[PDB]
């Protein structure tokens, strides 16, 4: 199962989210523009 807002890739993060890297990574909101 995909990755949520608050943990990293992978699990690929779910639909709506993407990648956010960083120490530690962890995925964002792509549609999240606030």
């Amino acid at each position: 199962a995909c990755s949520g807002r608050g943990s990293r890739c992978p699990p690929q993060c779910c639909m709506g989210l993407r990648c956010g890297r960083g120490n530690p990574q962890k995925c964002i909101g792509a549609h999240e523009d606030v």
